[PDB]
């Protein structure tokens, strides 16, 4: 680690000359260096480039892949003062909240939305229970009412959740597909498989290939997905996700945050170039112009792009939306919700059984897991007297 | 991506990939066959991937020290060489490449350790292990060492280590070469800390006498001056030095339409006096597995000691390790001094077993862990290969079921956060 | 043999079987036969023969004590066809039935003169006899031996014809369980009865009608209650699953005499007078011999004990009785409880079942290589012949062969 | 609380300690009882991991260290001016991680026993004994007879020599650091065994074989502690205890445990036992009462070790205690035990040398317990699954209880809730 300047890590997501082209803007004014840099897999290189102390000093990433850094316990907390944290949506600094304090800067913000051919279905249904009934009617003109992936739980999780159900009761304790409003949303989802409004097997690409050749009339998806609707020339609306007994459906909503580390000895020049200069109207558009970043949280910036119809409901459907887990990696509670669909959309249980034995095939399958980690762990350990050669020495040949 | 009418050949880029498509298009000339010949991004892993989903190579180029892992996933079909055919090859040649009673491929070429030594410094070399001390002796005085070789892999310890005479790498023969490695060690004849780098560079300046390396580096040897003889290993207590001993063989894919043809190309084309010669002039085989035309290179005496030198080697072990991992250690230790050479043949044989039994339960934990993914059907995987997850026994599952995974939503990621 | 089974009773046969043969030799009982000649063979010594209970032969066999027998077609047709299936194990016998036990519903003739041959009657039938202060039916519910029968009468046999998970998640197993907890929630029937709770209940006598078999026939007939015992009712037209118990003779593997045991088993243990002289000593119950069977079901209740082991469940082979009975355990209490939807407390003790038994066997094959290690090392100084048996036993046996080797047992390092 | 209880083993001096323990009659008013179950030492933890149990407990200072990382016991007070009444040595025997345990009583520590009537002066070296058996096997007796099968009997000669259980760092004995593989352990353990090749010993002597041996008269020598001596003096021999035997010049150190005292970390009287302790027990009348019953040994405090040491038995177990170092308190002592023990056995036999015993033995200890371990997790997890899905009834109070005790001990936690399922791994 080094002192004297201030360094930045992001991918190609966001235009890594955007955020340089601010970078300067910082160096200009004040005089500290501002290298800017793009190290490929940067998700894979920071807790490594920083559990030894070394690396930067503030580091960009998603919210929602963020569990493996706040583990090992390394961002900073800042102080910042309440004037600045009035400055965007009261719920943003709940998705990077920890131990109590902060843990790093929300920019923007992601999150499914509602997306609708607008010839199609001019007004688009504000009700889940409504859809069987007009996709029946859409049906006879050669068309579906919704197609969306129903492979990955982080599509199909808002509707299972929408009636009283959430992730977490806020920290593990167990997997959360338990309750019984998970029942009621699980239940519909599976009807409309079962009724044929829609089929087991859509997955991404089905669901996309559908919207955009005109053949369904909604779908499941967020800001990336706006990018090859616009190559075809459907025309599209953006509103919030339908609601489901009255309670709306609540996405995951991930949020690239602004890091910076503990082992950073220029922890505050961090904060007044984030704070000051990156995370105000004029640092985002320098950003946003190489790359949008989509919705962005701050309320100055947010409402001038908030002209964009799809640009405001991907917002509304995300501050409705209940925040990604922190413990996550995509495991144990992921693992319980697709093996509950996929179960439950074939007949083989109800959806009684399906969740109830998918939670605990769940929280049995990582302690296989955890106890097949400390063997190789012990395993490792005995050569060290001596990272994918353990894969060919256990999938081995022999017994 | 397969089609009928085609051959598809693979090889590393080690190999000459020229050679074969010198030999490939003179096939598709007497007979109408178009043959491609590539050296794919990494050949080695990114086959048995592609077999089991039934794309990819109708033959592939290599050798027979990791084909355990091709033939029995099943996806390089059954070998049929005729009894005319047969009778040539040489007897053992085979016996590397034969599995499981079945054969899997044809060898092309042998290569195995030999005795480096250059003509300048010693005219004539030693045929025994136990006078290089004394001839080392007076080659200080110009300043230069009598031998210097690679000491961290056990490969080119071992046909020392076990030159003399389950069982276990801790047998009282495996004292004597070890004692003798390391008392060479202690006199500063040769040093614990010599890699295949610092050996090589060494013989290629011309400051050591001896080397053993395989005919792999006479490329580099050949490039830097130095006339230099290859003759067969030392000799140990009167018994020989047993290389391990790789032959270079060609298997065909089992989801090949064009079998019988794959069979045409390498039997009456490839293996002859000509077209074996064809890849070889761009690439040194060694040692090669025809007779007919083994013997034109045997001229060549570097070719012949190989030869010789493979005859009395074994074949390399097919499970990569536990006792690979005993043997190194082994050296390691009682090379630096800090363990007793019987007080590292007994912590090495036991860190040995050891290995392979929490190898094992890894393994049986392993099986448990995708036994309880397929159940679950996490993967809407075809009912066959579910059912046919569950008729395979337990050691097979595991191959069974990434067979079962290749095709096609992906549980790739569930099983690489395993490790 | 043991203690609970005639000694002498079949060791007349000094007086019969070895006269016609000239072939001494005669039977002993040494207590607590329990798990105590799983090594005398494990040697190539032991008996030729053994009785015991079919609760778990299996174990006794892949691991090879028992020999394959010969029973010859004609021979096979003495004895009723569901016990040859008790002894039936991996498509061969290893044993020959004997004797069988099962459970019966206990009647009784004054309260209820015709008792119900179906399940449904009885919710219907126990308002009569529930008003007048008893109750038509109850028994144990605590533990699965009893509440099994009527979960799988409607259903797959799971067991009669590999063993493993067949699985208890059946639709069966629904109407089995629904219709048991649909006559806890109209309260004809009580969630918190257990053994005692039921039989202190018939044998203070304010219930009809009961579930229970051969081993409690004693104490209702101490207690003043004139009852009998009938074949169980059905559930939506099949039989009932009973859990039937048999007592069978295995011939050892290493034995001397492969075809002297059967000589002597089949053609003077298994005929009318060989049985006979061990139902002197001992109420054999119903024995697997058609030819007496039939004398002794003069008594109507041990024909009752047939009919019902007929048409019910051969008792689990192999370590089953670890996740199967857990898995019909948990299930039942989940359910009676309420905790639990009975489709979600049948799938959740289904694969609660497996991955248990899987990180039993799991800690069973650490152990194995932890007490293997203490061996190689000569830490315990076993007279070495002690040894070889352990490191030549079977990969599974090998823990218990540890334990031959010198009770107490120790290894509270665990603990 | 109200009341004292103590805990004390059954073979010790304990209704010596209620002769001492009844004298509370003064201003304390308070009584005690004492109490000696046996497997005391493995009762005490489980019990007062609920809050349960006597009040103090005299035990060897090895296990307390096992205890005190659990925090079974509770802080220690003694004054620095008291301090010094005892050796200075057993207060770092019972000190762990940096704090106190317990209150010195007795110190104990092996020690060589003769025969005088065959052997009139000890041999001070190990080097003369195989030329002193020579002599007696002439006339059918052997010079030396002990126990060869548990290593703390042959550990002092393994150790003469530079020999270390675990070194002793700062605070802490160092456990990447292994001292029986030294030049030394060498040195000594070969001796040992070259003993046994050349039959002036036999492999298979065991702790009976040699009490009976020493007993009646047919060997001339052996190595026991102060626990044998009262069936010596039911023996028919005129015995009498030494320094042990030096090796290579520097003397022999055998392991020097300390019988000591705790006071129960949730005992409800803390500062109702440090009188009875610091001023009561630990007096010259006080061990003198217990001393009457059933001997302690060489005892910590001095004016009355000094009244003990006249008799020449007890200073030589003192001496042979000095010279000896203290035996570790910590859990990695059990794989010292068996790496110390499985080398003996295979080198004793010829099986192996003496520097490949060892090795083979270090390691083959490390690596048990790792499967020990890996052992304990799949049986914890497994147990989990048993009361989680409430397979035997309970819930209650006895259900969260076990779940929110950390999962290192939640066995002991979940088989002090048996109000059954036993060995089923053996099935």
């Amino acid at each position: 680690i080094e002192e004297g300047k201030l360094v930045i890590w992001i991918n190609g997501d966001k235009g890594y000359n955007g955020l340089a082209e601010v970078g300067k803007k910082f160096e200009k004014d004040t005089g500290i260096k501002v290298t800017v840099e793009h190290p490929d897999k940067l998700e894979e290189k920071f807790p490594q480039v920083a559990a030894t102390g070394d690396g930067p000093d503030i580091i960009f990433w998603a919210h929602d892949r963020f569990g493996g850094y706040a583990q090992s316990g390394l961002l900073a907390e800042i102080t910042p003062a309440a004037a600045f944290q009035d400055k965007l949506y009261p719920f943003t600094w709940d998705a990077v909240r920890y131990n109590g304090k902060l843990i790093a800067y929300p920019i923007a913000v992601e999150a499914l939305s509602l997306i609708y051919n607008k010839d199609l279905l001019p007004n688009p249904p504000k009700t889940w229970e409504e859809i069987p009934a007009l996709d029946k009617e859409l049906k006879a003109k050669g068309k579906s009412a919704l197609m969306f992936n129903l492979q990955e739980p982080y599509f199909t999780w808002p509707l299972i959740a929408a009636d009283g159900g959430y992730a977490f009761k806020y920290d593990i304790k167990d997997v959360g597909v338990d309750n019984a409003g998970a029942k009621a949303g699980l239940t519909f989802l599976v009807d409309l498989i079962k009724n044929k409004h829609m089929n087991a097997d859509t997955d991404y690409s089905i669901a996309e290939a559908a919207f955009n050749k005109g053949e369904t009339a909604m779908t499941i998806n967020g800001p990336w997905a706006w990018s090859n609707i616009d190559t075809s020339a459907v025309n599209y609306g953006v509103t919030v996700l339908p609601t489901f007994k009255g309670q709306p459906s609540k996405p995951f909503v991930g949020v690239l945050s602004a890091g910076i580390n503990a082992a950073s000895p220029n922890k505050e020049l961090a904060k007044e170039f984030l704070e000051n200069y990156l995370l105000t109207d004029e640092g985002l558009e320098a950003v946003n112009k190489d790359k949008p970043l989509g919705a962005v949280a701050l309320k100055s910036y947010e409402e001038e792009l908030a002209k964009d119809p799809r640009i405001a409901a991907t917002m509304e459907n995300a501050q409705k939306g209940e925040i990604m887990p922190n413990i996550p990696q995509m495991s144990a509670f992921w693992y319980a919700v697709r093996t509950a669909v996929i179960n439950a959309a074939s007949g083989r249980q109800t959806v009684d059984a399906a969740l109830a034995a998918a939670q605990t095939n769940a929280v049995d399958l990582k302690v296989l897991e955890q106890l097949g980690k400390e063997v190789l762990t012990e395993y490792l350990e005995k050569l060290v007297q001596s990272g994918e050669m353990l894969l060919q020495t256990f999938f081995s040949v022999d017994p």
